[PDB]
């Protein structure tokens, strides 16, 4: 298979320029995937994911969120989760109009998994399948009470205020992945800001009450040795969602970024097998 990338943009909320990739395989389109990356990264850390999904006949749309990658906006700035979910919704609409006969898959990693979850509970009828990699759906369990207060009280007025260190050595146990993250000029190399912290707290604080609104099938992927987001949070998520077709795949010994781990091809084969049979 050859899966070709085309780069496009749209005006996001606040008239921020949002850049996105579309990855199109040279086969009949079996479904569309709308993909949300996580904190401080960007959609070009997902080329290999899009290429594997294309080998299965899937067209992948992947945006750089505001404040990330090639998109506009102050770096890592957000004042409400709805900014991220609104731009994600715009991308879902573009994909839906371009491929109106196709099933729609929403996929997110980490912060992006929080965004996709938040999207899905708001629009539970507007997608067919959800896939989450280590989703940030319990941020209140990951930061100290002091950090949570600071983020909650300051994340609208001073959204760029740094509140929390991120241990980038925890993203992957492949040192080349860590090095490529640290040397990427489009990655955020500073601390977690108050605005993103607040936005993720908005998702986490009510996850158990909102997750019952999910109805569509869900696959969650999580490495057991993830020190950034503990795996027990994904175990709790799958107990709270409404949908009967829900599965957590735990990967023994993997770090946070399961799609970038040495075992990534097995992880991705699992994702493709789960998706394909549900189309
Ligand atoms: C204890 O320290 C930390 C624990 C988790 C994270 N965290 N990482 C991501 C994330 O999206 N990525 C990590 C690198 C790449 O794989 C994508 C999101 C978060 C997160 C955490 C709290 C509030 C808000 C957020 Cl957004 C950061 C520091």
């Amino acid at each position: 298979m050859t899966t070709t990338r085309t780069e496009r943009n749209f005006a996001g909320i606040g008239d921020v320029r949002i850049v996105y990739d579309v990855w199109t395989p040279d086969t009949a389109p079996q479904a569309v995937v709308v993909l949300a990356h996580g904190l401080g990264e960007h959609a070009r850390r997902y080329d290999h994911v899009a290429q594997r999904l294309g080998a299965a006949g899937l067209v992948t749309y992947a945006l750089d969120h505001r404040g990330h990658g090639r998109s506009g906006g102050k770096r890592v700035l957000v004042r409400d989760i709805s900014e991220y979910t609104a731009d994600f919704d715009t991308l879902v609409g573009i994909a839906t109009r371009e491929y109106p006969g196709c099933k729609r898959i929403v996929l997110g990693h980490s912060m992006g998994g929080g965004i996709v979850f938040a999207y899905g509970v708001e629009r539970p009828d507007n997608y067919d399948l959800m896939v989450l990699s280590a989703p940030a759906v319990a941020a209140q369990d990951l930061v100290s009470p002091v950090v949570a207060v600071a983020a909650k009280l300051l994340g609208v007025v001073v959204p760029g205020l740094p509140v929390q260190e991120l241990d980038f050595t925890a993203i992957s146990r492949d040192p080349e992945v860590v090095q490529a993250y640290n040397t990427d000029p489009l990655v955020h190399h500073g601390r977690v800001p108050a605005g993103i912290g607040r936005a993720l707290l908005q998702v986490g604080e009510t996850m158990p009450r909102r997750a019952p609104a999910l109805t569509a099938p869900l696959l969650v992927l999580h490495g057991t040795d993830d020190r950034l987001i503990p795996i027990e949070g994904s175990r709790r998520l799958v107990e709270c969602v409404g949908s009967a077709d829900v599965q957590l795949k735990e990967y023994p010994g993997l770090y946070h970024e399961v799609f970038n781990e040495p075992e990534r091809n097995q992880v991705l084969d699992d994702v493709v097998a789960w998706l394909t049979e549900r189309l």
